[PDB]
Parts: structure tokens; sequence; C-alpha cells
């Protein structure tokens, strides 16, 4: 990230503003609302500063910039129209390892002053890095049209109850479950807004009275095929609240960037499923919200049922969040719909990597008016070409291979069935093989890109 | 306002973390990502720190907290389990006027770390006071769901173009209206993400050349099978930016309640397909962002392809957001995995204007999933038995899969016909050995 947002406690900390015009005024206002001990150093001051100075809210130092005025400061702001002065200020601040904002020069400073949405104690800060004030001036408006009006009063009440919640609930999990119920009680929000303390307290006492479930849970979450935007809403909720997210190589890096930062991430890509099961098992037996994050959909060649049968055996709760399976994601992002008109009346999702014993039912797979989708079939692509041809599928059946479907690295190669073995040599795992007439739709429906 | 949020440029700035456990590793990850020149000081280090240190990404100092390690720091983080140490760090940073965070005591020092939505250079930070973090999580999660993850590339490119937009749009209102189109333009965002420097320029000139009123494009969005939680993030993001949403009855009311309040809504449910197609281009050529919301996934028995063909020949930009098809939705919510071990080598999604292959449908080691097959269900039981499928083959009908009205009836194929009329549209018929797994995997209840 370009910047690290921090929320500074400025009470009783010296800050210096250099400059005395309307810009310094706006910054001085913010720093005063944060309770900073403020010194303003400028040649001239607009009348608001003398008003603030007369009320003892800051110190004016009339004159050119005084480097020494930084010696005890925690923040500095150069807010003059003189870029030469502003650089002297920045330089002085740098030597003293003081964070410094140059208002007219966001990239030149150290810190940047974001747009603020004040719903004290709830604070939301927005900045497009100062390079684009428009989006800050605009996303701030969007967020302001997002946060409920009385979110501050709910958050204020939450702060008043924090001590009591910490006393009555020993573990982080319990407190989290209380907070979850607390923040979605609409009646409580409204009783807070109405200053209806009878109602506040009734709802509150019942809240604390509720037994909390202490069981861990394992949620199987379909990551989707790679594009972070194809995680479902519920899947995002699950990984934004997980304590442990167990994931493999088929969960994209962009999906993993939506896993809350406080989650423990456990990589189980290359292991024996018997050890995965017990990793899920052990962490859920510890009471934690465990997410098994899997590429695609958990129940399509996912080994997902296998983990769950052991959790069920161990009395561990679990749910499943479906995901966009590789077939749907590749379909949408390659412009190859899995069904169309009468191109295809059925879709077959088939594994290539089959159990050591036995092979596929190739006569069955060679049936017309199907779209075939082979999962992990790359190494068997030649065998699939051979078999499909040999059980009667037309030699010129369009085939497409989608590598890293839905990601920026998506690559599509396509051709006819007789090219399948050769096409698969051009892509790598992870790749889907689509066989069927719908592949010819790519040329009218491809909206994504060409690698 | 009890905290001043500031966004720190930490690249090449000495920052100190004290602690070497899981908490410190999370702060250290964050500070590494922000570019901090990082020293970590701890009695011991979990192996992730020795990995980062071998890679020269930070400096480890093993042993008691050394106050002099702060001598040139900009930021300090007390990330130990030891209150005594954290206060030693906090006091030593306070005396040196180094902003300092005590992870487990947000009121104990000079800054707290907010929840971050990172879309660099666009960043949103939310905090309401630390330790628990639920309110911040709820806002963060909601914002994570509303801010496309590439939006930072859009924001970066905007700052480059800021000079060009002014010397074309004279009034700030015009500039403002331009910027609103700019930041929601899908093809710009996907071109930037895909590094397609061709499609960027094309999309930029189109944004500068086409009228400030035109934003005409159709997005095919898969609503998923019913549960509003099964909409994708992109789907949510698309229906929030829609000027007009075209939907039918297979899009749940819950999905429809996610729709931007000022959007026009066009119901095309019970309407032959040609009139729907016409509606979509008719709206897209009026310069409006059109979302066609379709139940499940748009490209699975949705006629999604046919809608886009009308548009592609008309020069109207479009995209497709895939959805949770009924099969996978119902599978997850009925505890019937479509595949499992050696039960089924393949899954077949099949509909209920031609013919249907029965001996093919009857073959072993498949999971059959019939869409729109409730009317043809008596035939289904007859034909599959008549083509060799064993009598005891488990069958299930899943009606209103993933909704709070979901009903699952299950038995064997020999009861399938009677099980069918016991259920109404919209419903899937699932046939296969995986159906028996519902006893141990049914969690939806
Ligand atoms: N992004 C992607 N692009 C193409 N194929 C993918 C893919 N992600 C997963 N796959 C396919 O899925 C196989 C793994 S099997 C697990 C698939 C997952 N459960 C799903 O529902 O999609 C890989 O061998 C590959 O064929
Ligand atoms: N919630 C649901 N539960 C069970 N079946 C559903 C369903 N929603 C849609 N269907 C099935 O889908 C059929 C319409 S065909 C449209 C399917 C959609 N494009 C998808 O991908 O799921 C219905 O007849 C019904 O059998």
């Amino acid at each position: 990230m370009d910047h690290l947002p921090i929320f500074c406690q400025l009470r009783d900390r010296d800050c210096l503003i250099v400059g005395g015009g309307d810009v310094a005024e706006r910054k001085a206002r913010l720093l005063l609302e944060a309770g900073a001990r403020l010194t303003v150093n400028a040649l001239t001051f607009i009348p608001q500063f003398t008003v603030w100075a007369n009320e003892g809210m800051l110190t004016l130092v009339e004159g050119p910039f005084d480097e020494t005025l930084l010696d005890s400061c925690w923040l500095a702001i150069a807010a003059t129209d003189d870029d030469t002065v502003n650089q002297r200020v920045s330089d002085a601040a740098e030597s003293r390892r003081i964070f410094c904002n140059v208002v007219d020069a966001p990239k030149a400073a150290s810190f940047i002053m974001p747009s603020i949405i004040d719903r004290s104690p709830l604070m939301v800060a927005v900045s497009a890095g100062g390079t684009s004030g428009v989006l800050a001036r605009l996303l701030r408006e969007k967020l302001e049209s997002l946060l409920p009006q009385h979110l501050g009063q709910v958050a204020r009440y939450a702060g008043q109850l924090r001590a009591r919640v910490k006393k009555q609930f020993a573990t982080m999990g319990e407190r989290r479950r209380f907070w979850e119920k607390f923040f979605v009680n609409d009646r409580l929000a409204q009783s807070l807004a109405n200053a209806d303390e009878k109602a506040v307290n009734a709802t509150t006492e019942r809240l604390f009275s509720e037994p909390l479930d202490h069981r861990g849970e394992v949620v199987l979450v379909g990551a989707g095929p790679g594009d972070a935007g194809l995680l479902t809403l519920k899947g995002l909720q699950q990984i934004q609240q997980a304590d442990i997210v167990v994931y493999d190589r088929l969960v994209s890096d962009d999906i993993m960037n939506l896993v809350r930062r406080d989650a423990d991430r456990v990589f189980v890509g290359k292991v024996p499923q018997e050890e995965i099961n017990q990793i899920l098992l052990r962490e859920a037996q510890k009471g934690k919200r465990v997410v098994r994050l899997k590429g695609g959909d958990p129940f399509i060649f996912g080994r997902g049922g296998e983990e769950l049968e052991t959790l069920c055996h161990a009395g561990i709760p679990f749910s499943v969040v479906p995901g966009i399976t590789a077939a749907s994601g590749c379909s949408a992002y390659s412009g190859i719909p899995l069904t169309h008109r009468d191109y295809a009346q059925s879709v077959r999702l088939v594994t290539g990597h089959l159990k050591t014993g036995g092979e596929l039912d190739w006569e069955n797979l060679a049936a017309e008016k199907q779209t075939l989708v082979f999962y992990m079939g790359l190494n068997q692509a030649a065998t699939i070409q051979e078999k499909l041809i040999a059980f009667g599928m037309q030699a010129d059946m369009p085939v497409a291979l989608v590598e890293n479907g839905t990601s920026v690295k998506q690559r599509v190669v396509h051709g006819v069935l007789t090219q399948l073995g050769e096409l698969a040599q051009q892509v790598e795992s992870p790749a889907l093989i689509i066989v069927g007439r719908v592949v010819a739709l790519r040329d009218k429906l491809n909206w994504f890109s060409n690698h």
C-alpha cells in the first residue's frame, strides 16, 4: 500500500502548522477538533486564526518559518503558498522524524490528510492518495450515503459497554458473538436515537442474558475460480470473519486478499486429505470460525463432502457456501456459454484425474448436443481426444482450453477436437477443457480480453 | 473527533515492532506492505519472522526490548503478550515523540490501527476503538464488497488524466459528471486490470468523445438461485451502478432488494425472448447502464447467450457476471454434493426443443441434475428404470433451493414420480448416489 492509515491520538501533542491562509485554517480546524496542542507559524494570518488565538485554542507565531518550532512536535503541516518555505518545513520535519503534510504537494511530504467521515467514536477516512481529490471528494459522499445516521450513537453506546462486555465474556469469541448481535439490533439503534433509556436497557439486559454458542464451525466456502469479484457475498462475509482460513493453490491471491488480516492462513496445497480433515478438525475443536476456502465450488470435484463427513462424525457444525465453479467462471469470461439455443441441451462436468481403478464412460461422453467440461484433464488431454474421437464425436468439434479463467492471467486457446492434445501443451494448470459447439460462440461473446 | 486519521508514507522509514508472535506478524505484514524499513524485536520469533529476515525484508533483534532501537523510528508497535514490555515500548516511544500502537490496549498509546480497505492509492480506513473490531469488520466487509478490487488502478489513472479533463470540461459539474462515469466504467477498469493498454485508450477517448449523458452498456448478471448472499461481489457492484434492471421471477425478491433504489426496474417475466432482447438494446441505446438480472447463472439454461447476440451486433458494450447455478446452490444447501469420491465421475446439468438421450442419461457413476424437468418427471422415472438404472437409486427434488422456502423431498427412483408432484417450480431433480449423502451433510435447517 502507498500509505499506512493510522488514527493518531493528538491530545496534548504539539503540532505545527506553517502558513496562515484558508488552507492552514482548514487543517488547523481538524487538528483542533483532534485536541492537538497547535502552533501556527506564518507571516500573515486570516482573521479566523486571531479568533482562535484570542480564545487560547492555539499559538500564533507571526513571522517567517522557525525550524525550532518543530523540536517538540509530533505532526507538521506546511500550508503556505511558498513551495520554497514548504520544503524548508518538510526538510526540518524529516531530520526530526516528524510526520509532515505538505498540503499543496501530497507526494512530497510524509503523511497525507484524508477525507474524514466523523461519526465519533466511529471514524472513516478516505483518500485517493491526494493524486485524485475528486474521488475522495466523492467516495466520501458515497460512504456518507452508506453509514446509517445513528451509527455514531450505536458505536458510542458500544464504547460505554466495552468494559462490561469484557468483564462478562472471558474469551474473544464470546465478545465477538455479543458484538455481532448488538450491532444488528435495529430496535436498540432506534431506542438510542430516541434517548429511550427504558428501551435501551431492556434490550441490553436481554442481550447479555442470552447464552452464547461456544462451538467452532467449519464453513466450506467456494472461492470461485480466481477473480476476487466472483466470491459470493456470503463467502466474503465468511472470510471477513474467519479465525482460520485453510486454502490451497487454487484459491487466487486476490481472493486471499479479502481474508481479514486477523485470520490465521493455513496453506495445505502441495497434501493427504486425511491430514486436511484433521487440520479443520483440530482448529474447529478449538472453538474457532474455520473456513475451508476452496477454488471454484466446494462440491464439484472438491473432495468437500469428505472433510464434512468427518466433522459431522465429530459433532462439529458446518455449512457450505457454494462458489462459481470453474465451468461457470470460464464460461462467462471466455464468451463460451455452457448452454445455448440447441447447441447444447446438457452440460457435463467431468473429472480427468480418475481413481486408479477404471476409466471414464467415453461412449456416454461422446453424445451429441452436450457441452463437455473436463476438470484437471490436462495430462489426459491426449487420451480425451483419442477416446472422444473413438466413440464418435466429430473431429471438428470446437474445443477450448481456459487457463486461469477469470484472472488477469487468463489465457484461452481454442480449436477443434483433433487439436486437443496439442492445445493442452500450450496452457498449464489450472486449465479447463471445454468441448462442444458453444465454443464457437466465443467470437461473438468474448468481452474479457486476449491475454 | 478523538483520533486524527492520517495516511503515513512509510516507505524507507524505520519502524519498530516489539513482539514475535501471531499478533506482531500481522502488524509486521501490514508495515511491510506499506514499505516500512522494519525492525522486529522479540524474545523469540515465530518462523514467519525468520523467513522474512532470511529474505532481508526486515531486521530481527533477538532479546529484551532495547529502547535505543527506537532512536530513529517513525512508528512503534507494541505487539507482545506482556503488558510490562508494551508499556516499556509505549513510554520509550512517547518520550521520543514516536507514534506508537499497543495492539491489545488501543487507548494505551498514540495511535490505533484502523480497519483498512486497500485499493492503493485509494484507501479507506475505519475504526471505532480497538480490541474487538466487530463494528469496523461489518463496515469493512460491506466496503470490501462494494469497492471493486481494481479500483486503485482506476484511481491511479484518474490522477494522470486530471489535466486533460479540465481542458475539455469547463465547469466543475461537467468534470464531476465525467468522473462519476469514469469510476464506474467497467471496460476501463478491466482494461487497466488486464494491462490492455489498447483497450484503455479506446475506452478513454470514448469517455471523452461520447456524450456526457451516454453510459450505455448491458451487464448480464447471474443472480444465483435465490439466496441474496449467493450474489457475487461484482454482481452486487453492477446492480448498484445500474440505471435500469431487467429481471424476471427467477430473480428472488431478496436479490431485487439489493437493487439501487433510483434504478428503473423492468419485469420481463410472466414474454417471449425477442421482446426481452429488444428491451435490453432499446435501453442501452438510450445511454443507460442496463443490468439484466437472471436467475442462477446467465449461461446455464438462461438464454444468456441469445441476449448478448442482439447487443454485440449493435455496438453496445456488454459483460457477463457469472452466477451460482441452481445445481451448485441446491447441492450446497441440500447437503447433496454433486461429486463425492468415486460416486460420480461426472455431473450432468440437463433441461426438461428436440429430443433427450435416455440410455445416456441412465449410465452409472453420474449425478443427474434436471432443470425445468418437473413436468417431464413421470417420464423420467419410467425411462431411467426402463434403461437399466437400479431401482434403489437415490433421487431428490430440491424446490426453491437456497431460499428460506427450500423444500427437499428424497427417496429412490421408484418413488420419483410421486415425489415430483409433491413439489412445484422452481425445482431441481437430482438423481445419483450422492443423494444418499444428504443424511450426513444436510446443514441447511
Ligand atoms: N481458474 C480456473 N481456470 C480454469 N480451470 C480451473 C480454474 N480453477 C479451477 N479449475 C479447474 O478445476 C480443477 C480443480 S478440481 C476443483 C474445481 C473446483 N471445485 C470448481 O468447482 O471449479 C483444475 O484442474 C482446473 O481444471
Ligand atoms: N432456487 C432454485 N431451486 C431449484 N431449482 C431452481 C432454482 N432456481 C432455478 N431453478 C431451476 O432452473 C430452472 C430454470 S432454467 C434457468 C437456470 C439458471 N440460469 C441457473 O443457472 O440456475 C427451473 O425450472 C428450476 O428447475
